[PDB]
């Protein structure tokens, strides 16, 4: 096998030589007729860009940024399917004034009424248009079940009688009995005003289904658009109506039915239970108003100066009402965000010492809106991108221009700058043709890609200058493509593979960004090989006739020695005209400057000691930063100042410290769930629970007390505990029928039961599914919030009686994602490391250099992670992806340097390092500077998604330049794979 291994190494080097010869022939062919290649490349790129017409956008936050775990998503789906929720819109009217002055209160009442006034035409709804289709209908057997359920609901509501002797309370078997319609038949449900929401699926297009009060029976998807404009619905039509009037919660409830008086002050008995007996409606003054500097005269409360006022608006979360609810929300936020009552607050007492009525608002879809706030590419960001392109263009022009005009090649720089953008366009169009939609992070796709392309440009140009000796310009270009094409191909392949491995990430945003960027880099490399190379050939031919670019414009208006062999021979001649580069070469001045001071410094043992000390202390700082690790979890999804959602949340925290998240807790009996999930197509953890057991109820009330005991739990609203307290004596007999009947009567008769009438359901009177909600204290730190959620899950377990209470909130998914962000990133980085090691082993002459490459990459990753932790960058998905991407960039640079050293000759390892530096220190530095010039304008951005990206990328680029320019050269000089 050893003979086979050495023959395989010989085959590898022979294949590299064959690749070089093929590129030699390709360069000859390009030199044959550059203009045809130029026009063909341009038309192909235009055809690729034509896919922009087919471009589609993906902007759902959860798809972009979430693990998409089955657990939380399944929990949310189950809650939606088996329970009814109420969408809550909050409108915190914060101020620096009392807000209880009669004039200010009158103005607030104006605003309150106005909210109700808001109306929306039917045409605004996207689903209401006749163009919108109808989703596949519910199962026919499921529809029959829905009909039977609504029929029996009507019959039972008319009857009003509740008894349990009809039901069978025998403990269910594993099959939930003790396909066919009869299986789901006779499913008596309590409360009678309840049907499983999963079976509530009909044609929401019809006006009658959603709004029966209209009495018109029109179908929005089957009617004229103008008539849809004519038909309108107000807030009421889409608002839950407690007591048959309204379910909205606000201070003005106290003023309803003349009980309260705007001019007069307020005095109520209870903060959270004062009921307006005129209206029979209660209100939680603590929840309604915040930062209340009010007084409390014993039982009565002297509400004097409530500097913050909040209002809660409920909306039907039913799938039928969903588009209408979204529409109104949209109207509402605008109604409030553009609302202003500065006139009344003018010339009023202010604690801040000017009045400021913010009118903060928040809705369910508002988060998505803020996602759009960061999804759209800022106009300022586009301007910054263009300025960075101009900066890198100027830098490339400066590098290309020389003392001798005809020898300089500005056109090469210009066409490289253009070719980067053209390759980006080609990749974007190809991905659009593939059908993958765009992502917000793709805002950084163009700029970065451009810079990457420009890198290759430099290398090619370098080779051209390095072949000044060749008199035949055709032969010069042929050898230029013979030499550096392998390096650029390796760089492109490595970047593509790294970005693919990044695309393996479950995150759709990261995957799409990586796929788009990899395709763009591939197309840019292809364009460079044809477009930029053809322009290079044109300019080389112009230089052959000693034609300046200005002179050429005016006129049109009217020795196979290896370059490494050459540099080795030059250094040997120095030790002991051909090696004298002509005046005005592309990189003669820079290479001479490097060879004068930098190369002797790195060759010097004292310089090596200095470099090693510096990098050792850098590694120590990196270790310290990794130990710090900054913050493991983000705070608010990088919510900027220009975010009514974030401002509202800050206001809520500031003025309502006693109100955090409305965490919900659910119990779902396994049998009923499984059955109803099946119809709409440990085992005994929740297989069947005998709730009539006294010990089980004792455990439940104990769990309630324990949850109340927790410092992070503000309060709870477990109605089951209230029922247990009210009817403990009657529950002495553990009869399931008696338990069900008493619970049903309490739900129907007791006003407390009415308050919790929609938190418990009964299949054959067995309490299959129920829930309770609790207010949890607000906190900015998501880590401690996730820990609190885990503690709540543990407390509500009650595994002793074979019970398990699941917990949910909107932030649970975000907390779970921030839990495994680092883990998935580490796994992806490991896969990336494996792929890069394979590639290097297959593209590097020596395996010692391969392991050196691996060590360099590991060290660079450690350093960049430590320094980004030190600088204050927490765990952000942008940081995680840019980690791998800039690792790919750094290993491209490292491959350049390592190939330069390995293919460099020299009797001394230090001499070999010196030759490698003199041959390749230029292109790497130019590439790094170009990329940093591209990304520099992103120093400040509208969203953190861009500024944090800039910080991470700039830091990693600095580290890559430093290592491949200082650490890697000295390492290869003192311990490199000599011979
Ligand atoms: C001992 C008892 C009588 C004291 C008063 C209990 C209070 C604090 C409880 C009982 C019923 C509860 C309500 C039950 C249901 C909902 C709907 C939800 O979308 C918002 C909270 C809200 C509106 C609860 C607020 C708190 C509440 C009013
Ligand atoms: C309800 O059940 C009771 C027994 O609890 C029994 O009298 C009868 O089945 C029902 N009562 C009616 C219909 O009045």
């Amino acid at each position: 096998v050893k003979n086979f291994i050495h023959k395989l190494k010989e085959l590898k080097q022979k294949s590299l030589d064959k690749f070089a010869n093929l590129l030699y022939d390709y360069g000859g062919y390009v030199y044959d007729r550059p203009c045809t290649f130029i026009i063909c490349s341009l038309i192909c790129c235009l055809l690729l860009t034509c896919g922009f017409y087919f471009k589609e956008h993906e902007k759902d936050i959860y798809k972009l940024y979430s693990i998409s775990n089955s657990y939380a998503y399944e929990t949310n789906e189950t809650i939606n399917d088996f329970f009814y929720k109420s969408r809550r819109c909050f409108i915190l009217v914060e101020s620096n004034v009392n807000l209880l002055k009669p004039k200010i209160l009158r103005e607030l009442q104006k605003f309150e009424e106005g909210t109700k006034d808001i109306e929306v035409d039917l045409s605004e709804i996207n689903e209401c248009k006749t163009n919108s289709e109808l989703p596949p209908e519910q199962s026919h057997v499921a529809k029959e079940l829905y009909k039977t359920l609504i029929q029996r609901s009507e019959e039972n509501l008319k009857s009003g009688k509740i008894n349990g002797s009809l039901f069978d309370y025998s403990d269910l078997d594993e099959n939930g009995k003790s396909v066919n319609f009869t299986d789901y038949k006779d499913d008596v449900f309590y409360p009678y005003q309840y049907i499983p929401p999963m079976l509530i699926k009909a044609d929401r297009c019809k006006l009658q289904n959603v709004f029966g009060d209209k009495n018109l029976n029109i179908d929005l998807r089957e009617a004229s658009d103008g008539l849809k404009k004519q038909i309108t619905y107000t807030l009421e039509d889409i608002c839950e109506k407690k007591y048959g009037d309204c379910n909205f919660s606000s201070l003005f409830l106290y003023y309803e039915k003349g009980n309260g008086y705007i001019d007069y002050p307020i005095k109520v008995d209870n903060l959270d239970f004062y009921v307006n007996r005129r209206t029979y409606k209660e209100m939680m003054f603590k929840g309604i108003l915040g930062n209340m500097v009010y007084e409390k005269s014993g039982s009565k409360y002297i509400i004097k100066s409530a500097n913050a006022i909040m209002t809660v608006i409920p909306l039907l979360n039913s799938h039928t009402y969903e588009p209408y609810a979204l529409a109104y929300e949209k109207k509402l936020i605008d109604y409030v965000r553009f609302y202003n009552l500065d006139d009344i607050i003018q010339d009023e007492e202010t604690n801040d010492d000017d009045p400021f009525i913010r009118f903060h608002v928040f809705t369910d879809r508002s988060l998505e809106d803020e996602v759009d706030r960061i999804s759209k590419i800022d106009n300022l960001t586009r301007l910054l991108l263009l300025i960075g392109v101009l900066l890198i263009f100027m830098y490339a022009l400066f590098n290309n221009v020389t003392s001798v005009l005809y020898r300089s090649k500005p056109l090469c720089a210009v066409m490289g700058i253009f070719c980067g953008f053209l390759g980006f366009l080609s990749g974007s169009g190809f991905l659009y043709f593939l059908g993958v939609k765009s992502v917000p992070p793709a805002e950084t796709v163009p700029f970065l890609v451009i810079g990457v392309g420009v890198d290759d440009v430099f290398v090619i140009l370098n080779s051209y200058s390095l072949l000044f000796m060749v008199k035949d310009n055709k032969k010069r270009i042929q050898m230029c493509l013979k030499d550096s094409a392998l390096a650029i191909t390796v760089t492109t392949l490595t970047n593509i593979i790294a970005f693919l491995i990044s695309a393996i990430s479950p995150f759709y945003s990261i995957c799409a960004f990586s796929l788009f960027t990899a395709s763009s880099l591939f197309f840019g490399y292809l364009m460079v090989l044809t477009f930029l190379l053809s322009f290079l050939c044109i300019e080389a031919k112009l230089e052959k006739k000693k034609r300046n670019i200005f002179t050429g414009t005016f006129h049109l208006f009217r020795e196979n020695i290896s370059i490494y062999e050459w540099i080795h021979n030059l250094y040997l001649f120095e030790e002991s005209y051909i090696y004298e580069e002509p005046k005005g070469n592309i990189g003669k001045y820079f290479r001479s400057l490097v060879k004068n001071y930098y190369v002797p410094f790195l060759s010097s043992r004292f310089g090596k000691t200095i470099v090693y000390i510096m990098f050792t202390i850098i590694i120590a700082m990196s270790i310290y930063g990794c130990t710090l690790m900054k913050k493991g979890i983000k705070y608010d999804k990088a919510f900027p100042v220009d975010s009514y959602v974030r401002r509202f949340t800050t206001a809520k925290i500031k003025y309502f410290p006693d109100f955090g998240d409305f965490i919900e807790v659910y119990y779902f009996d396994k049998h009923f769930i499984n059955k109803y999930r099946g119809l709409e197509k440990s085992p005994k953890i929740n297989k069947n629970v005998h709730w009539e057991n006294t010990n089980l109820q004792e455990e439940l009330i104990n769990m309630h007390n324990t949850l109340e005991s927790q410092e992070f739990v503000t309060s709870v609203a477990n109605g089951f505990t209230f029922f247990l307290n009210k009817n403990k004596s009657s529950l002495r007999k553990e009869n399931p029928q008696e338990f069900y009947e008493i619970f049903a009567n309490w739900l129907k008769k007791d006003f407390v039961g009415n308050l919790f009438k929609n938190d418990f359901v009964f299949l054959n009177g067995k309490l299959v599914a129920w829930r309770f909600h609790y207010f949890q204290k607000n906190v900015d730190d998501s880590e401690i919030s996730s820990k609190w959620l885990k503690a709540c899950k543990q407390i509500t377990k009650l595994e002793n009686h074979n019970v398990q209470m699941v917990c949910f909130h909107l932030s649970s998914i975000f907390n779970e994602t921030d839990e495994s962000i680092i883990e998935v990133t580490l796994i992806n980085l490991g896969i990336t490391i494996l792929t890069i090691l394979v590639v290097t082993a297959y593209i590097i002459k020596g395996f010692y250099s391969c392991v050196i490459i691996a060590l360099i990459i590991f060290l660079i990753d450690l350093c960049i992670f430590g320094f980004m932790c030190l600088c204050g960058i927490t765990m952000n998905i942008i940081s995680m992806v840019i980690l791998v991407l800039s690792v790919g960039f750094s290993i491209d640079h490292t491959s350049h340097i390592v190939q330069a050293f390995s293919h460099s000759m020299g009797r001394t390892r230090d001499e070999k390092m010196k030759e490698s530096l003199h041959l390749m220190i230029g292109p790497v530095l130019h590439s790094g500077l170009s990329t940093w010039f591209v990304i520099s304008t992103l120093f400040f951005s509208n969203k953190d998604f861009t500024v944090i990206f800039f910080q991470t990328l700039s830091l990693v680029l600095f580290f890559s330049i430093t290592f491949s320019s200082m650490f890697l050269p000295v390492l290869l000089s003192s311990f490199g794979p000599l011979h």
